[PDB]
């Protein structure tokens, strides 16, 4: 039973994603011994933390970030602009139009100035744009909201903003299947036009939503880094687990992974983990996704009411072979 972050002090940090009840029981446990790093699951989200227009709500991230200091961790920020997360406040005006360019800008500067002011002292990076890229189709951007009405500078303006508030913190695009054909140079794209605009990004993110199938998932993600590293632009695992379905994949039968779910899952992960400490001069943060098996956003996602398995502790809060492969360095 070595520590998971304290074996991987010197390549990156070790965290996950958590809710309030994860800093308790047996969860808080492998929190305390395991990871240096958390990741607010939701509660950081925009219409979780500001819900309506003059009020906030701290309370849980407040707790994540108590837990944080007495444990010796830091914080990722997640996330301030996102598709589909904004309340709809946001974007009207009183009588339900929508707002001007000027004055969306300048709550998302208030939501990003109120946000980084309370945890900026413990946040290390943020997530500040989230899955802009198009992912249906080939064009570069998703429509949404913020770019009807700021534009396409709605992402660098998040950014500059972000910029502006976040004291030390590093600055993070975020996206899944970031490493995949059909985006990864579309992505590319985008983030060397922004850097060529001298947006404030620091890094990129790899969600890394994995699963067991995937027979080109190193190569993908060695080509991903090494694009990604080439811009300049730190890395950061940001949501990494690994479901024993493949995406399209919606069978509910399984009451337990079947024969070699397990150790395949196993030999992937440590495949993966040699990728990062391969490229550790480069990836800074490592987050799962989850703690152990037991509370998996895959259970519900991308189908409702079936078990999955992805993690790096089963149901029991025990570590599975997976964790011991990955130590084992």
């Amino acid at each position: 039973i070595p520590s998971l972050a304290e074996k991987y002090k010197e390549y990156f940090k070790i965290g996950a994603a958590v809710t309030v009840k994860d800093l308790e029981g047996v969860h808080g446990e492998i929190l305390v011994k395991h990871f240096n790093s958390l990741t607010p699951e939701n509660d950081m989200k925009f219409e979780r933390i500001h819900p309506d227009e003059h009020r906030y709500n701290f309370d849980a991230v407040d707790k994540m970030k108590e837990f944080a200091i007495k444990n010796n961790m830091k914080m990722r920020g997640h996330t301030f602009v996102w598709h589909n997360q904004t309340p709809e406040w946001v974007f009207k005006d009183r009588e339900g139009n929508d707002v001007s360019r000027e004055l969306l800008i300048e709550r998302l500067r208030e939501h990003i100035k109120t946000v980084c002011d309370r945890y900026r002292d413990i946040v290390y990076a943020w997530d500040v744009v989230n899955e802009a890229v198009e992912d249906k189709t080939e064009k570069l951007l998703r429509d949404s909201n913020w770019r009807r009405i700021i534009g396409d500078d709605y992402i660098k303006i998040a950014f500059e903003i972000a910029k502006e508030y976040a004291g030390e913190g590093k600055l993070f695009y975020n996206d899944y299947n970031n490493e995949m054909p059909y985006k990864l140079e579309k992505t590319y794209k985008l983030l060397k036009e922004l850097i060529d605009k001298e947006t404030p990004i620091d890094g990129i993110g790899i969600q890394a939503h994995w699963n067991i199938w995937d027979k080109n998932l190193i190569d993908n993600l060695k080509r991903a880094i090494e694009m990604y590293a080439s811009l300049g632009l730190e890395i950061q695992i940001t949501e990494l687990d690994m479901s024993v379905f493949e995406f399209e994949d919606r069978r509910t039968d399984l009451l337990e992974p079947a024969e070699e779910m397990m150790e395949l899952q196993a030999k992937v992960y440590e495949d993966v983990f040699k990728v990062f400490r391969e490229y550790k001069g480069v990836i800074t943060s490592v987050t799962f996704w989850g703690i152990s098996d037991k509370h998996t956003w895959k259970d519900n996602f991308p189908v409702i009411g079936r078990k999955d398995w992805p993690l790096l502790f089963d149901v029991n809060g025990k570590p599975k072979e997976a964790f011991f492969r990955i130590v084992n360095f």
